[PDB]
Formats: C-alpha cells, sequence, structure tokens
C-alpha cells in the first residue's frame, strides 16, 4: 500500500542513521542489565519493521511515535555520557526532520 511504501522508505533512511544496529533488534537485559524493569515499552527498528509488514500502522503519525519511543527508552535507559544515549537524541531530531 502507499502508505506501508513510505513507512519503508523512512525506516530506510532512519536505519542509515544507525550503521551500528543498536537500535535495530529489541535490546537484551544480558547487553543492559534490568532493562527490562526499567522500560515498560521496548521499541526498535525491527519491531517497527515487523509493524510495517503486518500492516499494523495505519498512518503516519503512528510510526513517528513508535520510532519516538525508541528513541525516548534510550534517553530514559542510558546516561546522557553514553554512546547510546547520545545517537538516540541525534536520530530523534534528525529522523523527525528528515520524515518532515
Ligand atoms: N537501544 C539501547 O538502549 C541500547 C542499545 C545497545 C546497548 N549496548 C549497551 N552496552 S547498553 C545499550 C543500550
Amino acid at each position: 500500500t502507499p502508505i506501508q511504501q513510505l513507512l519503508e522508505h523512512f525506516l530506510r533512511q532512519l536505519q542509515r542513521k544507525d550503521p551500528h544496529g543498536f537500535f535495530a533488534f529489541p535490546v537484551t537485559d544480558a547487553i543492559a542489565p534490568g532493562y527490562s524493569m526499567i522500560i515498560k515499552h521496548p521499541m526498535d527498528f525491527g519491531t517497527m519493521k515487523d509493524k510495517i509488514v503486518a500492516n499494523e500502522y495505519k498512518s503516519v503519525t503512528e510510526f513517528k511515535a513508535d520510532f519516538k519511543l525508541m528513541c525516548d527508552n534510550a534517553m530514559t535507559y542510558n546516561r546522557p555520557d553514553t554512546v547510546y544515549y547520545k545517537l538516540a537524541k541525534k536520530i530523534l531530531h534528525a529522523g523527525f526532520k528528515m520524515m518532515s
């Protein structure tokens, strides 16, 4: 569908900004201790892709909200001086601008 095509385009462009794949897959507690205790609504680019394919996004607004959730989670869990926090903040702002 038109929406699925646009969201696939946005997702490709957003993922290009995360070359290490820090946000490619759900965060594991092994990698990030206590993550599942701290973050109630996890999100990641892979989950977003699956939601596109399942036709679960009915508006760009819904997709943007999941992107923001992913970034907000990273800025809640990781301390500001970490690579993960800095990239989440950078890609949140740049990603919203790109989609506009
Ligand atoms: N999405 C995240 O918040 C995230 C991703 C990767 C990662 N690697 C760590 N050692 S902490 C951590 C957190």
